[PDB]
């Protein structure tokens, strides 16, 4: 057998109308588990936008970084809030929201506009509108949030369906499908190597998993029972996977050259007619 642990396919952007129902055949027939896409964005944009950041004249996003140095030294830094981070009010995440989506609009200068792109992508993938959620007093989603992994630095495993059961969650369950989240993103600069994406496929178990200190460790007893693929997208390829079913994680950069990725989630509205994307 040659079957690797995990379906994925592998698509250029220019043709995403090709698949006009990816999104149904992940979340809801489970018949592949997530798709690269590549070129979504121009490397020049990628590098454009890095280049923001890097030295600062980013609209303000670097306003909106967090350092996370209380949660110690394998912590990834995040530009943005997000809202599995978050208690259920969510003010200081809607605050940031609002920072955010002006300063991303102005880094990509609509060359194209991130906004416009990502969700020019999720309408071809499913046939359906495609949306930021609002909040309840009219307040903005983020459409995404921006992660900074340093040399040494990682994603620890975790799993999107989680968010479910977290507080935070109590306003977008009143708005989504309550089946699986995918999770989407983008890198804008990638590692010298290092700072892959590991997809176990091991899936949403939290009575389970809640039986550990370390997720990691539940992910190290199951391997003790081909049991995960690992990604590194260029920039401006969309990987886009269901992160909310299967464990995964980001292992460490290698080298100084740091990894930046932009992205977030996406799900459908409650009847299945609409895609919602957040971070
Ligand atoms: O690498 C990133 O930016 C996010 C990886 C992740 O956990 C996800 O996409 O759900
Ligand atoms: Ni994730």
């Amino acid at each position: 057998s040659t079957k690797p642990a995990l379906h994925f396919l592998d698509i250029n952007a220019t043709e995403v109308k090709k698949y006009p129902t990816a999104i149904q055949d992940i979340i809801i027939n489970r018949s592949f588990d997530g798709m690269i896409i590549r070129g979504v964005f121009p490397r020049d944009t990628m590098e454009q936008v890095a280049r923001c950041l890097e030295e600062g004249n980013d609209g303000g996003m670097k306003s909106i970084l967090n350092k996370n140095e209380e949660f110690g030294t394998k912590v990834a830094q995040i530009y943005g809030h997000a809202i599995v981070g978050q208690s259920p009010d969510l003010k200081d995440y809607f605050a940031s929201s609002a920072i955010f989506r002006q300063a991303c609009r102005t880094m990509f200068q609509g060359s194209p506009d991130f906004e416009e792109q990502v969700e020019s992508i999720f309408h071809s993938l499913s046939g359906l509108p495609v949306e930021i959620p609002t909040g309840p007093e009219g307040q903005t989603y983020t459409p995404a949030t921006i992660r900074l992994l340093l040399e040494g630095r990682e994603i620890a495993v975790h799993v999107g369906n989680d968010f479910l059961l977290m507080p935070a969650a109590n306003h977008l369950k009143t708005l989504l499908d309550l089946s699986d989240q995918l999770s989407y993103f983008i890198p804008l600069t990638v590692p010298e190597a290092g700072g892959e994406l590991v997809v176990y496929s091991l899936e949403w178990n939290p009575q389970e998993a809640s039986k550990y200190a370390q997720m990691q460790e539940y992910m190290d007893d199951v391997e003790f029972k081909s049991q995960s693929v690992a990604y590194a997208p260029g920039p401006g390829d969309m990987l886009l996977f269901n992160g909310g079913r299967y464990y995964h994680r980001v292992s460490e950069v290698i080298g100084n050259s740091p990894r930046r990725t932009i992205g977030g989630f996406l799900a459908f509205s409650k009847q299945r007619d609409k895609i919602y994307y957040w971070s």
